[PDB]
């Protein structure tokens, strides 16, 4: 059985996409993907992908800069619902420095700014309004499930 989204040790928020779907953006120090894979393998599973990302930065309305930098990132599929797990590398300030331009990035900006959870460092990085932040959270988990169950994690698989 999966563990809660909901609990005093995680920061959590649910993006509300369509009438009864959702997102549900979890900081935690749980691992809920335990492989290193994100197979996009078919144009459906490659759409939803950038369906779930799309919505966030259109909520959030992060302007991610090109930094050539990436999140350690696993995804999967449970029958047309994803699940993507970002292996944060915002430890310490060298990391967040090189983990800045990534959408996981902005999620952390957003906490930060709009005081969901957790406390946060924000380091100017070099483009204008875009902070590098810095998060003892070990992940960040953005799962497809609607409010009625964002508050415990659904399964990956
Ligand atoms: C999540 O895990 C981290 C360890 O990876 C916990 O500990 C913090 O780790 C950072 C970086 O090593 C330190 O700067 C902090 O001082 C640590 N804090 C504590 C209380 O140990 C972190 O606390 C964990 N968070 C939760 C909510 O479990
Ligand atoms: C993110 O971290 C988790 C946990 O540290 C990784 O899960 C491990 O994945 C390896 C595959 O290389 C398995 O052999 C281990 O059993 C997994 N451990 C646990 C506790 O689940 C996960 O692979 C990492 N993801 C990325 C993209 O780096
Ligand atoms: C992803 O694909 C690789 C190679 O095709 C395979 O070894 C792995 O098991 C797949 N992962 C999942 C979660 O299906
Ligand atoms: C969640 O999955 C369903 C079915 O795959 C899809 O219709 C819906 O758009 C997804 N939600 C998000 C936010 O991508």
């Amino acid at each position: 059985t999966m563990p809660l989204s909901c609990t005093k040790n995680n920061s959590h928020h649910y993006i509300m996409v369509g009438n009864e779907t959702g997102l549900e953006l979890t900081l935690t120090n749980t691992s809920i993907i335990n492989h290193k894979f994100c197979n996009l393998s078919d144009a459906h599973k490659k759409n939803l992908y950038d369906h779930a990302l799309m919505s966030i930065i259109s909520t959030f309305h992060l302007s991610i800069p090109n930094f050539n930098q990436y999140e350690a990132m696993s995804c999967d599929f449970n029958g047309g619902k994803i699940s993507v797990q970002y292996n944060l590398s915002h430890s310490y300030a060298g990391d967040a420095a090189n983990h800045c331009g990534t959408v996981a990035n902005g999620v952390l900006q957003t906490f930060m700014r709009m005081a969901w959870g957790g406390s946060y460092i924000a380091l100017d990085s070099g483009r204008g309004n875009w902070d590098c932040i810095m998060t003892s959270y070990q992940y960040l988990i953005i799962q497809n499930t609607t409010w009625e169950d964002h508050c415990q994690f659904s399964r990956p698989s």
